């Protein structure tokens, strides 16, 4: 038993980090067959950056302005491109390392495993959710630019992000891998801040019924309640509405517990009113949100890959 | 910016895990070279699992007894020994993924990440601390025993931690990859129930500068105080003795922040008894006692 914010195994993607440098600029690319993905604004010095024009700035660029390592190796730039806000470097070498892969743009509420790097030299990995508000409450210091987020699923890892920029308030903003923003953010230094954040509500749920699978049972209740009930209740607290669809997907945790969502929603009204009265869920003072229900069900079963 | 726990990248770990099967049990094992190291319960039934006599169990196989399966292939074993409490299985191939390692033994405080594993395929990869008690607060199903605990300091793994079994109290046990236990532990099915677990102080206090290297100042006062006098009032709050070992080691972040350990101490008493008034730090309404001062140092 136990249950901890657990990350995928890193190594399918450990193998596809390289180092991008443009001039002045490095960060991290991600080599995929003969093909390295990194965020355009490596083309941009600080005079760019204010008010890029990207087809322009990358019009003027040699191939062989973009110096890529894999590892202690160089690879050898033989076409560039854009694609929204990523750039595609064609390389002369397929990486014979490329796992089976697709491209894939998640919602906000699903959650994600992080590969922090450093100049392609992987650093670090952390469990993230997008947040309501499209950003990313990560761990990035400078250089960090390229990082991206998976999940797998059986062999077949699936890229959801790629790390653009740190917004003003400590919180991440980056794209799909197909260079598409999430959230209301271009990459340009502007003032940009983010929306005001919200609970994922159907998450909370997930992760009270991860307590109860644990023993951590305290805060189960006797009464039951309604969706337009409870939905005042999220709105008053800022919780995302809970949808019939929510109900559904946690149907499963219902099953296993004996605890009707509505009954759990019934737990959280009150631990929204009353507080948590100094006691703790799965040793947390604070309802955690960054569990999906298939999270819940996939760590408390034991699925591998 | 932003503060998270990190676990190291699993890739040079997921290439070392094998399943290792004995009769009808079935765990995990770390590929090294040409040696397989699992808990040796592994070569026990249900009815051995009270008195077991390892030496008996043991001189009772053969090398054909032990099937070790690495991805789809089966690997041969060629030998068979026991240290302490893992099984050593000499294999004929040497795992070509092998990387640059070393074995260390870990004190109570020290983080680790752990790449959990069922039937030799990984699941997940977290990071935890050795509890002054000397378990650990992991996620461990049946099957997951034989997971193991590392650290990677540049490209050299430090394999610290192997699972061999779950206490009462939901906490986990297990040994370094020599086989001896952290803590009272063994390898029976008998009671045994870790000691009250404390706080890690040094931690805590690590955090605490973390949090003001992040900017965040609201919980610092203008006292000190003497270790002697913190001590008497941390021990009244379940949290380890911190000793000067422990204010050498805060030394660097200490001059960083331009904050002298024994003023962050007061800091800290004074949360102690006050608790956070609805307020967060680094994002918790916790003190977070599972980063050291050296995760804060390699993360800030
Ligand atoms: C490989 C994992 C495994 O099954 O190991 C045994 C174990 O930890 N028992 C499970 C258990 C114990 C107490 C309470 C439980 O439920 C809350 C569970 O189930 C999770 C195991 C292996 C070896 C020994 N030993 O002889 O040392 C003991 C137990
Ligand atoms: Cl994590």
């Amino acid at each position: 038993s136990g249950f901890r914010k657990m990350a995928f195994p890193s190594g399918k993607v450990e193998g596809c980090m390289v180092q991008v440098t443009c001039g002045t600029t490095t960060l991290n690319g991600l080599w995929l067959d003969d093909v390295v993905y990194c965020p355009r604004h490596v083309i941009c010095t600080s005079e760019d950056m204010l008010n890029p024009n990207y087809e322009d700035l990358l019009i003027r660029k040699s191939n062989h302005n973009f110096l890529v390592q894999a590892g202690n190796v160089q690879l050898r730039v033989i076409g560039h491109s854009m694609q929204n806000c990523v750039l595609k470097l064609k390389v002369d070498t397929a990486n014979p390392k490329t796992p089976k892969y697709k491209f894939v743009r998640i919602q906000p509420g699903q959650t994600f495993s992080v590969l922090a790097c450093y100049n392609g030299s992987p650093s670090g990995v952390y469990q993230c959710a997008m947040r309501p508000n499209f950003t990313i409450k990560g761990s990035f210091l400078n250089g960090s630019c390229g990082s991206v987020g998976f999940n797998i699923d059986y062999d077949c890892v699936s890229f959801c992000y790629m790390h653009h920029m740190e917004l003003p308030t400590g919180v991440h903003a980056g794209t799909d891998l197909e260079g598409n923003f999430y959230g209301p953010f271009v990459d340009r230094q502007t003032a940009q801040a983010a929306g005001t954040d919200t609970t994922i509500t159907v998450n909370v749920l997930a992760w009270l019924y991860a307590a109860v699978i644990n023993g951590d049972r305290w805060f189960l209740n006797r009464f039951t309640t309604t969706l337009n009930d409870f939905n005042l209740v999220a709105m008053k607290y800022n919780y995302e509405p809970l949808t019939q669809d929510h109900v559904d997907i946690l149907g499963p945790l219902s099953a296993q517990t004996g605890i009707a969502v509505l009954d759990m929603c019934a737990s959280l009204k009150e631990l929204l009113q009353n507080g948590m009265n100094g006691r703790t869920i799965l040793g947390s003072a604070l309802l955690e949100d960054e569990f999906t229900p298939f999270d819940v069900v996939r760590q408390c079963s034991g699925v591998t890959f």
